C-alpha cells in the first residue's frame, strides 16, 4: 500500500499528507483520517463533503442540503470568509470569494483529512484543519469501468474510468475518468449540473523514476441552491405555528449559479540512489464562476432588517412572518499556480535511522471579481404564511417569480469589483528519526505569504506581505503488538484579508495545538483504531471594536479542546465496520462581544457507526447489506448563542449485489439510501437568518460495470 494509491481494505495503513513522506499511520504524530475509494464507492457520495460523514472532527452540515462548496468546519474551525481549505495532491486549491473549486469524489483514489495545525508542511492555513484529495492514478492492471446512477429528485449520472498501459513493460500508462451528472436540487426551482473529466498519464522509464501527468476539467452550468432561511420557519415555528418546508426556496425563479474548472499538472518522483530521492508536485488551474442569486435575509422582525423600509411599512405584528431578501450578481475568474519540490534523504547515525525531508513550496493565485449586491429593499418581500399543508405533504413548495438583476437601481444596490492577488513561498525541513520502537518526528517551515487587493471601484489597493514560521515535534512509541502511543505539539498561521481602522491589513491569526493519543495499527489483521485528545487554540482572532466602529479589532482568542475516536476494520471477509465519536469543546476565550460562547455551526457531540455484511454462502452469495447512522449533537445557530439548532440522527442503508452470477464478475448493482427515516432537520444556522434544512431522504440506484 502506497500513500498515493489504493488501500485494499477500508483501512489505509499508509498516508503521506501528514509528513509528506510515505509513512505508516501509526508512525504519524498527528490525527490523520483516510477515506478510501472503497468506502466512497460504498455510499456513492455526491461530494467529498459527504464522503466525510463518518470521519471524526469534521462537521459537514455547514450548508445543509447544498453542495456548491466542499466547505468544512474541522475541530471547530474553518478558513476566514467562508472560504475552503482544500488540497489536491499535496497542492492547495487556493480559492477566493465565491471562486472555490471542488473535485468530484469519483475522480479520487482517496480523500484524507489532517486535523490540527498543518502549516509545518503546507503554509498558511486555518488552524486545525485540512483536506487533501488524491487524484486517481494510472492502474497497475487494466481497468475498463462504466457507471450509471439514477436517483431521487431526477438524479442521473453516467461516468467512466479507464486505465491501461501503452506498452507491455508499463513504461507508458494512462487513466481517463469522467462523468456527466444531472439532478434537481432539494429546493424547488434549483438544479444541479456537472460535467467532469480527469486525464492522467504515467511515465516510468525505470523502477526508480515516475512522472504522472494530472489534469482535471469540469463544467457546472448550475450548481444548485445556496440560499439562507430564517430560524423562524425552520428551527422555530412561525407565528401561525407552522414551519417552512424542507424544500422551500426563497430565490428568484431565475436564480443562476455556474462554476468552471480547468487544471493541468503532474506528480514526479525519482530515486537517485540508496540515500537520495526527489519528488515534485506541480499544478496550474484557471477557474471561473458566476451567479444571479436572490437570497433571503431574515424575517422582517429580525434585527438585521431593522433599517428595512419594505419591512417597517408592515403591521408591527406581521414583521415576524414576512421574509426580507437581497441579491447578488457575480462573475469571477481566477488562476492559481502551484509547485512543491522536496528532497528525501535516508541516512543513519548508529541505531538512529533518519528520513530527512527538505523542500520548497510555491503558489500564486489571482482572482478577478466583478459583481453587484442588492442591499435592503433591493428585492420584494415574501409572506412565509403560504407554506402550509398544501406545500408540505401534498406536492411541495412553489417557485417564486423572476427578478431583474439587470438595471441595478443605484438606490438599493451597488457594484463590487475587486482584484485579489495571493503569493506564498515556503521552505521546510522535517526529519523522521527512528531509534528503534521510538519514532520522533520533528521539523518546521518558514513562509512568505504576500497579498494584494485592488478595489476597482474605490480605486484602492491594499497590500500585505507576511513572513511566518511554524514547526512541529512529536513522538510515537512504536510498540509491536500494535498499540502506538503518540503526542505532539503543532503550529499554524493564517493571514487576514480584512482591513482595520488604521487602513491597514490585519496581522495573521495563529494556531497552537497540544495532542496526545494512541493508534492501534495491528500488523496481522486489517484493522485501524485511533483515539486522541487535544487542546487547540486560535489566537489573534478578529473581534468587535471595544468602541464599536464598523472596523474589527484583532486580539481575540478561541479554544477548542476535544476527544476523537475512530475505527475502521475488516472483522471478516464479509464484515466491515466504520465508527467514530467526537467530543468538541469550542469556546471564545477572548472576544469583545462573544465569550464563553461557542462558535455557531459546531456541535459538542458527534458520533457515527457503520457496518456491512457480505455473502459468499447460500442463495445470497454476492449480497452485501450495510447500514449505519450519523449523530450530530445540538449546536448554536449564531455568534450570540441566541438560539440553538437541535440535535439529529440520520440513518444510511446499503444493499449491494455482485453481478458475477450473470458472467459479470467484478461489476455490481447497488441501492443507496441516505436519511432512511426521511428525517426533517435543520443542519445548522450560522446566524438567525442563516439556517439550512438538512437533506431529505435521498435514494440512489447505481450500476457500475467492469469490462
Amino acid at each position: 500500500e502506497s500513500a498515493w494509491g489504493p488501500a485494499a481494505t477500508i483501512a489505509a495503513r499508509q498516508s503521506a499528507t501528514g509528513t509528506k513522506t510515505d509513512t505508516p499511520i501509526q508512525k504519524v504524530p498527528q490525527s490523520i483520517s483516510v477515506v478510501t475509494a472503497e468506502e466512497m464507492a460504498l455510499h456513492q457520495p455526491k461530494s467529498v463533503k459527504e464522503a466525510l460523514s463518518y470521519t471524526p472532527g469534521v462537521s459537514v452540515g455547514t450548508r445543509g442540503a447544498s453542495n456548491t462548496y466542499d466547505h468544512l468546519i474541522i475541530r471547530g474551525f474553518a478558513a476566514e470568509g467562508q472560504s475552503q481549505n482544500n488540497y489536491l495532491n499535496g497542492l492547495k486549491l487556493q480559492g477566493n470569494f465565491y471562486n472555490d473549486a471542488v473535485i468530484d469524489p469519483y475522480m479520487l483514489e482517496r480523500a484524507e483529512i489532517m486535523r490540527g495545525p498543518v502549516s509545518v508542511l503546507y503554509g498558511k492555513s486555518s488552524p486545525g484543519g485540512l483536506l487533501n484529495m488524491v487524484s486517481k492514478r494510472p492502474t497497475t492492471e487494466p481497468l475498463k469501468e462504466v457507471q450509471f446512477k439514477a436517483g431521487t429528485d431526477s438524479l442521473f449520472q453516467t461516468g467512466f474510468d479507464f486505465s491501461d498501459s501503452l506498452d507491455d513493460d508499463g513504461v507508458y500508462s494512462y487513466r481517463l475518468t469522467g462523468l456527466a451528472r444531472s439532478a434537481n436540487a432539494q429546493q424547488k426551482g434549483s438544479e444541479e449540473q456537472r460535467y467532469a473529466i480527469a486525464p492522467a498519464f504515467t511515465w516510468r522509464p525505470d523502477d526508480k523514476t515516475n512522472f504522472t501527468f494530472l489534469s482535471y476539467f469540469q463544467n457546472e452550468p448550475e450548481t444548485g441552491y445556496y440560499g439562507w432561511l430564517p430560524k423562524e420557519g425552520t428551527v422555530e415555528p412561525l407565528p401561525n405555528g407552522k414551519r417552512l418546508p424542507t424544500d422551500f426556496n426563497e430565490g428568484a425563479k431565475n436564480n443562476t449559479y455556474s462554476r468552471n474548472e480547468k487544471m493541468v499538472g503532474y506528480s514526479f518522483d525519482h530515486e537517485f540512489n540508496d540515500t537520495f530521492t526527489v519528488r515534485q508536485n506541480l499544478r496550474f488551474a484557471e477557474n471561473k464562476t458566476s451567479q444571479n442569486s436572490v437570497y433571503g435575509y431574515g424575517v422582517c422582525s429580525d434585527p438585521a432588517n431593522a433599517y428595512s423600509k419594505q419591512c417597517a411599512a408592515l403591521a408591527p405584528a406581521d414583521k415576524g412572518h414576512y421574509l426580507a431578501r437581497k441579491y447578488v450578481v457575480d462573475d469571477e475568474k481566477l488562476q492559481n499556480f502551484s509547485v512543491d519540490t522536496q528532497l528525501q534523504s535516508k541516512f543513519a547515525t548508529g541505531d538512529i535511522d533518519h528520513t530527512l525531508l527538505t523542500g520548497v513550496d510555491f503558489m500564486r493565485m489571482r482572482n478577478d471579481i466583478n459583481a453587484w449586491f442588492g442591499y435592503d429593499d433591493s428585492v420584494p418581500l415574501l409572506n412565509l404564511y403560504n407554506p402550509s399543508s398544501h406545500h408540505h405533504h401534498h406536492h411541495g413548495s412553489s417557485v417564486n417569480t423572476d427578478f431583474d438583476f439587470n438595471a441595478k437601481d443605484p438606490a438599493n444596490s451597488g457594484p463590487y469589483r475587486i482584484l485579489n492577488k495571493q503569493k506564498q513561498t515556503g521552505v521546510y525541513v522535517q526529519d523522521q528519526a527512528q531509534w528503534d520502537k521510538v519514532l520522533v518526528t520533528l521539523g518546521g517551515r518558514y513562509d512568505w505569504a504576500d497579498q494584494e487587493s485592488l478595489n476597482r471601484v474605490a480605486g484602492t489597493t491594499d497590500k500585505r506581505d507576511d513572513k511566518q514560521f511554524t514547526w512541529r515535534g512529536g513522538v510515537n512509541y512504536l510498540f509491536d503488538n500494535g498499540v502506538t502511543p503518540y503526542f505532539s505539539y503543532s503550529e499554524s498561521f493564517e493571514p487576514s484579508s480584512q482591513v482595520g481602522k488604521d487602513g491597514n491589513i490585519f496581522a495573521p491569526s495563529k494556531g497552537k495545538q497540544y495532542e496526545v493519543g494512541v493508534k492501534y495499527v495491528p500488523e496481522d489483521r486489517p484493522i485501524v483504531v485511533t483515539g486522541a485528545v487535544y487542546n487547540l487554540t486560535k489566537t489573534n482572532n478578529l473581534m468587535a471594536d471595544p468602541e464599536g466602529s464598523f472596523f474589527s479589532v484583532e486580539g481575540g482568542e478561541i479554544r477548542a479542546r476535544g476527544v476523537e475516536i475512530e475505527a475502521k476494520a475488516a472483522l471478516s471477509a464479509s464484515v466491515n465496520v466504520v465508527g467514530s465519536y467526537t467530543y468538541t469543546d469550542a469556546e471564545y476565550t477572548t472576544d469583545t462581544t462573544y465569550k464563553g460562547n461557542t462558535p455557531a455551526q459546531v456541535p459538542k457531540h458527534m458520533a457515527s457507526l457503520w457496518a456491512d455484511y457480505t455473502f459468499f454462502d447460500g442463495p445470497l452469495s454476492g449480497l452485501t447489506l450495510g447500514t449505519g447512522g450519523r449523530y450530530t449533537g445540538s449546536s448554536y445557530g449564531d455568534p450570540a448563542n441566541s438560539f440553538k439548532v437541535g440535535s439529529y440522527t440520520v440513518v444510511d442503508a446499503l444493499v449491494r449485489y455482485d453481478l458475477a452470477r450473470v458472467g459479470m464478475a467484478g461489476s455490481n448493482v447497488a441501492l443507496h439510501v441516505n436519511n432512511l427515516f426521511d428525517r426533517e432537520y435543520v443542519a445548522s444556522c450560522f446566524n438567525t437568518y442563516g439556517c439550512f434544512w438538512g437533506a431529505e431522504r435521498q435514494v440512489v440506484a447505481t450500476a457500475t460495470f467492469r469490462f
